[PDB]
RNA sequence: UCCAUAGGUGCAAGAGGCGAACCAGGGGAACUGAAACAUCUAAGUACCCUGAGGAAAAGAAAUCAACCGAGAUUCCCUUA
RNA sequence: AAUGGGUCAGCGACUUAUAUUCAGUGGCAAGCUUAACCGUAUAGGGUAGGCGUAGCGAAAGCGAGUCUUAAUAGGGCGUU
RNA sequence: AACCCACUCCCGUUGAAAAGGUAGGGGAUGACUUGUGGAUCGGAGUGAAAGGCUAAUCAAGCUCGGAGAUAGCUGGUUCUCCUCGAAAGCUAUUUAGGUAGCGCCUCAUGUAUCACUCUGGGGGGUAGAGCACUGUUUCGGCUAGGGGGUCAUCCCGACUUACCAAACCGAUGCAAACUCCGAAUACCCAGAAGUGCCGAGCAUGGGAGACACACGGCGGGUGCUAACGUCCGUCGUGAAA
RNA sequence: UUAAAAACACAGCACUCUGCAAACACGAAAGUGGACGUAUAGGGUGUGACGCCUGCCCGGUGCCGGAAGGUUAAUUGAUGGGGUUAGCGCAAGCGAAGCUCUUGAUCGAAGCCCCGGUAAACGGCGGCCGUAACUAUAACGGUCCUAAGGUAGCGAAAUUC
RNA sequence: UCGCUGUGAAGAUGCAGUGUAUCCGCGGCUAGACGGAAAGACCCCGUGAACCUUUACUGUAGCUUUGCACUGGACUUUGAGCCUGCUUGUGUAGGAUAGGUGGGAGGCUUUGAAGCGUGGACGCCAGUUCGCGUGGAGCCAUCCUUGAAAUACCACCCUGGCAUGCUUGAGGUUCUAACUCUGGUCCGUAAUCCGGAUCGAGGACAGUGUAUGGUGGGCAGUUUGACUGGGGCGGUCUCCUCCUAAAGAGUAACGGAGGAGUACGAAGGUGCGCUCAGACCGGUCGGAAAUCGGUCGCAGAGUAUAAAGGCAAAAGCGCGCUUGACUGCGAGACAGACACGUCGAGCAGGUACGAAAGUAGGUCUUAGUGAUCCGGUGGUUCUGUAUGGAAGGGCCAUCGCUCAACGGAUAAAAGGUACUCCGGGGAUAACAGGCUGAUACCGCCCAAGAGUUCAUAUCGACGGCGGUGUUUGGCACCUCGAUGUCGGCUCAUCACAUCCUGGGGCUGAAGCCGGUCCCAAGGGUAUGGCUGUUCGCCAUUUAAAGUGGUACGCGAGCUGGG
RNA sequence: GCUUGACGAUCAUAGAGCGUUGGAACCACCUGAUCCCUUCCCGAACUCAGAAGUGAAACGACGCAUCGCCGAUGGUAGUGUGGGGUCUCCCCAUGUGAGAGUAGGUCAUCGUCAAGC
């Protein structure tokens, strides 16, 4: 099914967000620009890991 | 069993039993509640047993406080 | 043709204590009221404490404001 | 025979008797019967075992305490008059005969809306109807073709449609889960006259009860368009007249 | 005190435990019974004079034996990670020793897993296709499954719709 | 304190209509007073109770394993540590030797006794240490070159293991002195208890305390859902779409039909661009259908996934760039018991596409979901029990539930009761009554046909219409503070849809016998074998061995076989 | 007012089909692919530079009801309220009133601006 992943801004701050994704089909890592509301602009973000 | 130990008799003093409650200890439930029931509660209650007294128990900080201080134990009213 | 009563006389079922909330009726009034306890013992003392006069925030805290927020923007709660 | 037992019938059943009697019946020197004294008992005893017996009490004795155990369950609840006056529904529940919030009753305070009718705006997809879609039905025609035959062609040209025939044309029916159509009523909204028992509406508080409904009419599902059947909607009555 | 029997007991049979301070039972324990007995004895279990007999299955569950190897308790405390602070540093921040909070290496028996026995231990003991000079049925062949597929005897029976 | 027929919480002494009837005893019989007796024992219910079972849950007595204590000596085997000279250092390569550093450039203890070997050797083996057979004798030439670091040198750590020292894990043997003896003999003592003494035996075992693993219905406290045309069995329990649903919303059934417990980093945003299915004609292998050209076509295609409602500014299809599947909010509404849920203009921050107006807070829409508690992870100008910190707590973000019985009792749970028990219910079953009449039984309508011919003497297919309450059912209105249920005996009473006897019509009626229909209820209407039987089958009779109602008549009349 | 373009109003009485006609301007076809721009290939479409030719096609205007679309009057069906019957269904009084069909209509009607008279 989809696994719950985790993206880590690239900033230093800790916010993150929160999604899911086929492991499967999909196996490279995710690299995306979102807002970052501690530094207020919009930053690469990272896939981790929610657990 | 050699010494002396156990043991055996004779005297003196004391104890033993009863009593409704109160006190200090030893042992210690279940119904019930949780709208079921195991942790929990009821409750260290009911009950059983042992000591003491007119009361008993506890009592004179290896205690609390908070950088200011208080000043043994027991009981009552608040903090609640 | 469901229950109860053979009849009479007597007895027989919403209570009390402590904490509260609302209404009525009184005393004081930005203040009201004492509890244990003293006592000349229903008086008088005792204002420790409780409620009210300010709220918002989980809190530090700030205060007719405060919380959220980068925001004196908006919004929640509060204020003559 | 005595003594111990208890197989059958009847009587008795408010008995002479809370287990007997008259007739018959079994054992009767033995694993026998019996007197006196003694031992084992309450989750314990004893049992040639029936869950039997332990003082007329036994799938856990009696008695006194915990104790006024707990009882969403039955029963009962005692003088008088006046005003108002329900519900048997929705939601949730280890819930279904209990309870909780809402709907319905009553009291108090505050506040300004409410009902009926007329006029004027609005949406709909039901009754009815229809076949334009989806399905389903009958008749006639006209057929593409399967080819029934088929001259019978090594097997091809086809002789020809005496069987079948999609599709198309015309006529003709049906539908809760079809619609090219489409009411009456009922629902919202606004503006107005009068009536309202002097109020109708709304909000906030004090107290509830109730959450087993019944029949009759109309619209339906279910049943057999059976039931004083059952389940919904909407009125009326009973409940409480 | 509604059931006297086909129910219980029984002599006989079998299995199993027990070497004596016996197994076992009643007892918080002392102790007592077993038994002032001693394997021809004592306890438990099933069957139930006598006659003829008592077939197959150790896969499950139990019991007995084995001990190699896997897992496996309290216990032990290697290692790693933090907290405090003498000192250094403008600050930020680093920081020895002590005490302290975690992590958990290594050690560790029985048991279980494994291996083998045992049914008068608790238990279990099948199907489908063809095939004979009329028909019919298969002495005979295949084939699936199992731990193994009910023997001798008896049978419309205290069992048979 | 009458009968009958109706009515009626549905079986009336008491109601309605009607008929009968002076008032009161005694002896008898039991049909009714749903007669008396026992808050139904059958059935269901209660978040009731007892006792029983087990591979239900959680425990526990007993039994057993190991650590520590009581608990000691010696010897031996055996693993680790520590102490010790640290000798022991032999690969391409260096005569020879490669674990490294500091003093050092040569080594003059009998130099380094030199040339081979000698006993003990080891050995990445032909190299090295230790006595040169002779004897106090000059070779290893220090980079002599090579070799990544050169010997001889004096200190500093390590390595293959020897010899011991100091511990300490495990095993075996042995000893006596702890402990044990329900063994002997002496004493207390007049004593099979018990102590003390002493012989004998076992022996640091056994046993007991404490800690811990295994086993453990021997024993214990409990759990084991609800709905339900009675309970049980079966099915269902949350969410989405349509009908039922009566043209606003909502609306039930163990009513009729289907789906869900997901997917997608592009299947999202934006700018630009474009229209399907199908048919026919022509065209190489395909020929009905591949790709192609033309004409018609208007959505009969498509939409990630059920159905319904939508889709030209297409919401369908393709391409380039991209991350708005953004953060803080949020006027106002829809729904609604609550907890939840739905839509959303606009403002502030930063973005993405477009020249720009602008569009973008996921996907055409409606399913794809689980509260609180507890525990974990990332941040934090909060708090932090004398103080400074820390532990812990708070706030924001986020993970772990077929808790599917889906508003989720607990972290943790199955059965039996005919040995049963209590509180209740005709709120709910079995018997009888009531309503109904699908079914049952009895009539009638039509007439294909059978009957040699001939529809109706006698029958009668395919179909249709009634009657009776009379079987099997449906419902659940009465009774659970009790209305005794099959069959037999005794005693009955009524109906007529007549079995015999009586009176008739037709006949496929010669007579004697029959068949069928109409009228008729006065009187009659077997005994046995089997079986608990009603029934049925048999045997033998009779004029005939009728069919039904009466609580399937009759237990305060008997019986007790089922 | 007459003709042509662009944008609207309204969505078939406005559509479809058949036929006649329009080039002075406007529009359309048309020439070429050098230059901007383009084809998952093609100047086909988009785009640019134009002025030789035509009104063939397209578009517009005008006629025709064959089809399509509108569609009365009257009657019928249903239905709110009150009352009846022989009550699975109907009738009466009062108010309301379809769908289908029939007679019959339809080859649209407007607004703003710019160009030719
Ligand atoms: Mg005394
Ligand atoms: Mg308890
Ligand atoms: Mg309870
Ligand atoms: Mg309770
Ligand atoms: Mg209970
Ligand atoms: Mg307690
Ligand atoms: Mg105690
Ligand atoms: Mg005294
Ligand atoms: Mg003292
Ligand atoms: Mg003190
Ligand atoms: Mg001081
Ligand atoms: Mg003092
Ligand atoms: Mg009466
Ligand atoms: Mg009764
Ligand atoms: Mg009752
Ligand atoms: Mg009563
Ligand atoms: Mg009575
Ligand atoms: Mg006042
Ligand atoms: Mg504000
Ligand atoms: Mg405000
Ligand atoms: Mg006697
Ligand atoms: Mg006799
Ligand atoms: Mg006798
Ligand atoms: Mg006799
Ligand atoms: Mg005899
Ligand atoms: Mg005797
Ligand atoms: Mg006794
Ligand atoms: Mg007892
Ligand atoms: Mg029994
Ligand atoms: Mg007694
Ligand atoms: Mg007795
Ligand atoms: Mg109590
Ligand atoms: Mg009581
Ligand atoms: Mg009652
Ligand atoms: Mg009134
Ligand atoms: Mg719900
Ligand atoms: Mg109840
Ligand atoms: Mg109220
Ligand atoms: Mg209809
Ligand atoms: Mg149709
Ligand atoms: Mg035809
Ligand atoms: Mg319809
Ligand atoms: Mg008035
Ligand atoms: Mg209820
Ligand atoms: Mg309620
Ligand atoms: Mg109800
Ligand atoms: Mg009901
Ligand atoms: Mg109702
Ligand atoms: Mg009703
Ligand atoms: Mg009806
Ligand atoms: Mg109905
Ligand atoms: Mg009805
Ligand atoms: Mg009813
Ligand atoms: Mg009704
Ligand atoms: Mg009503
Ligand atoms: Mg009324
Ligand atoms: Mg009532
Ligand atoms: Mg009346
Ligand atoms: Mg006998
Ligand atoms: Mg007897
Ligand atoms: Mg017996
Ligand atoms: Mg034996
Ligand atoms: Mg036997
Ligand atoms: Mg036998
Ligand atoms: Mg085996
Ligand atoms: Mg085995
Ligand atoms: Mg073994
Ligand atoms: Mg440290
Ligand atoms: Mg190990
Ligand atoms: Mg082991
Ligand atoms: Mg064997
Ligand atoms: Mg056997
Ligand atoms: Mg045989
Ligand atoms: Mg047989
Ligand atoms: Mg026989
Ligand atoms: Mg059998
Ligand atoms: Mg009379
Ligand atoms: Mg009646
Ligand atoms: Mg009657
Ligand atoms: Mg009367
Ligand atoms: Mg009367
Ligand atoms: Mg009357
Ligand atoms: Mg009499
Ligand atoms: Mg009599
Ligand atoms: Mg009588
Ligand atoms: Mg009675
Ligand atoms: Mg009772
Ligand atoms: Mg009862
Ligand atoms: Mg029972
Ligand atoms: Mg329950
Ligand atoms: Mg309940
Ligand atoms: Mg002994
Ligand atoms: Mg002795
Ligand atoms: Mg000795
Ligand atoms: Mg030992
Ligand atoms: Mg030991
Ligand atoms: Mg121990
Ligand atoms: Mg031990
Ligand atoms: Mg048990
Ligand atoms: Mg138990
Ligand atoms: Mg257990
Ligand atoms: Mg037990
Ligand atoms: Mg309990
Ligand atoms: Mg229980
Ligand atoms: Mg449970
Ligand atoms: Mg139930
Ligand atoms: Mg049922
Ligand atoms: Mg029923
Ligand atoms: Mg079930
Ligand atoms: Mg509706
Ligand atoms: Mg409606
Ligand atoms: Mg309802
Ligand atoms: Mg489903
Ligand atoms: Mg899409
Ligand atoms: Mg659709
Ligand atoms: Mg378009
Ligand atoms: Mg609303
Ligand atoms: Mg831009
Ligand atoms: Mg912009
Ligand atoms: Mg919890
Ligand atoms: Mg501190
Ligand atoms: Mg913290
Ligand atoms: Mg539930
Ligand atoms: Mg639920
Ligand atoms: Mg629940
Ligand atoms: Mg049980
Ligand atoms: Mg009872
Ligand atoms: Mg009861
Ligand atoms: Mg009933
Ligand atoms: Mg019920
Ligand atoms: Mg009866
Ligand atoms: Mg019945
Ligand atoms: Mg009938
Ligand atoms: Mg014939
Ligand atoms: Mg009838
Ligand atoms: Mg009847
Ligand atoms: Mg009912
Ligand atoms: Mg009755
Ligand atoms: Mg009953
Ligand atoms: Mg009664
Ligand atoms: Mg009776
Ligand atoms: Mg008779
Ligand atoms: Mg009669
Ligand atoms: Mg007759
Ligand atoms: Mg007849
Ligand atoms: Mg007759
Ligand atoms: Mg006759
Ligand atoms: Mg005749
Ligand atoms: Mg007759
Ligand atoms: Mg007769
Ligand atoms: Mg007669
Ligand atoms: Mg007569
Ligand atoms: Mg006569
Ligand atoms: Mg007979
Ligand atoms: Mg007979
Ligand atoms: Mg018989
Ligand atoms: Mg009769
Ligand atoms: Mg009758
Ligand atoms: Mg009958
Ligand atoms: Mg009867
Ligand atoms: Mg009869
Ligand atoms: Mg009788
Ligand atoms: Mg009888
Ligand atoms: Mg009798
Ligand atoms: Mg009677
Ligand atoms: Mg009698
Ligand atoms: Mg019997
Ligand atoms: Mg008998
Ligand atoms: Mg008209
Ligand atoms: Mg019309
Ligand atoms: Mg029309």
């Amino acid at each position: 099914m989809r696994e719950l992943i985790r993206l880590v801004s690239s900033a230093g701050t800790g916010h993150f967000y929160t999604t899911d994704k086929n492991k499967r089909t999909k196996p490279e890592k995710i690299e995306i620009k979102k807002y970052d509301p501690v530094v207020r602009q919009h930053v690469i973000y990272k896939e981790a890991k929610i657990k």
